[PDB]
């Protein structure tokens, strides 16, 4: 078995020469379909292992990542590691942001994909919850895959309140203000403030609300969209969550246009929508990919959506380890020989 970087990387005949790229992820040659490939190995084992395997063997969709084969040894007893083989992807949204100027054109794209794959996720009533510009793959031709389904929760809305400072897994930076509020962040407009950060980092290169720690977070959101309303406060009934932000000095509104002077208006006005501190009266998907800033690609005949919603059969929290392994050797036996 061949080594990368002082762990082994085992892949078969199949797949060969291997490169590192970011467990361990991987480059190799596939001998079978005469192409470059990313595999990545998986080291007992995770209840978000298998959440993705199941989301992405279901989900077939142009911007979401594929699972093409996944790798592991004949019985439950000899499986240690797992790999999972997916496109090549030159490059994701975090290394292209942190190098690369996107032109107005390249951003109003990247968003349409972001947005048309979305809508198949929402369609499946699957919520993908850590949408940031890492899980936002691209090819050389700028192609946008959405990666990383492993916090993914079938949406769950009635369920969505909580009190005030409730633990969050999911990326800082890219979390909406209300998961600090009320929210378990269990419903669609979650993924859409998501999505508002990164449009606002493709517009300047730099994280719009880059917290520090679980509540500064919210004082960077507070920052730029002022002082909520007495509307959108009166929504949160939470008392300790209220009145934190009636304890706040008033914030002024920071104009769109003076945090992004050189952005397109049409932009700015979905940025906005996008960024709506209610998470109500924020826009959905579809209302998104229909605005005027998508215009020149909205076509809601080819913006496909899931057959049908997708549902977890069991809840995989109560999980012990040796049901878990099984699950996971279950659900990758149909790319054994
Ligand atoms: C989805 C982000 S990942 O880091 O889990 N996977 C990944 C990283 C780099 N390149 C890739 N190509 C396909 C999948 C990946």
């Amino acid at each position: 078995p061949e080594m990368v970087r002082g762990q082994v990387f085992d892949v078969g005949p199949r797949y060969t020469n291997l490169s590192y790229i970011g467990g361990m992820v991987c480059s190799a040659y596939d001998n079978v379909n005469k192409v470059r490939v990313a595999i990545k190995k998986i080291s007992t084992y995770c209840q978000r292992t298998l959440r993705e395997i199941k989301i992405l063997l279901r989900f077939r969709h142009e911007n979401i990542i594929g699972i093409n084969d996944i790798i592991r040894a004949p019985t439950i007893e000899q499986m240690k590691d797992v790999y999972i083989v997916q496109d090549l992807m030159e490059t994701d949204l975090y290394k292209l942001l942190k190098t690369q100027h996107l032109s107005n054109d390249h951003i109003c794209y990247f968003l349409y994909q972001i947005l048309r794959g979305l809508k198949y996720i929402h369609s499946a009533n699957v919520l993908h919850r850590d949408l940031k510009p890492s899980n936002l793959l691209l090819n050389t031709t700028c192609d946008l895959k959405i990666c990383d389904f492993g916090l993914a929760r079938v949406a769950d809305p009635d369920h969505d309140h909580t009190g005030f400072l409730t633990e969050y897994v999911a990326t800082r930076w890219y979390r909406a203000p209300e998961i600090m509020l009320n929210s378990k962040g269990y419903t669609k407009s979650i993924d859409i403030w998501s999505v508002g950060c990164i449009l606002a980092e493709m517009l300047s290169n730099r994280p719009i609300f880059p917290g520090k720690h679980y509540l500064d977070q919210l004082n960077h959101i507070l920052g730029i969209l002022g002082s909520p309303s007495q509307e959108d406060l009166n929504c949160i009934i939470n008392l300790k969550a209220r009145n934190y932000l009636l304890s706040l000095p008033h914030k002024n509104k920071v104009p769109w246009n003076r945090l992004f002077p050189n952005a397109d208006s049409k932009a700015l006005d979905l940025l906005d929508k996008m960024l709506t501190f209610n998470p109500h009266k924020r826009i959905e998907v579809e209302q998104a990919l229909a605005h005027p800033y998508l215009e020149q690609y909205y076509d809601p005949s080819d913006e496909p959506i899931a057959e049908a919603p997708f549902k977890f059969d069991m809840e995989l929290d109560d999980l012990p380890k040796e049901k878990l392994k099984e699950l996971i050797f279950e659900e990758t036996a149909r790319f054994q020989p």
